[PDB]
């Protein structure tokens, strides 16, 4: 789950 939010979280970012 926290991984996962993490990643989208962060390919949002950009």
């Amino acid at each position: 789950a926290a991984a996962a939010a993490l990643a989208a979280a962060l390919a949002q970012a950009l």
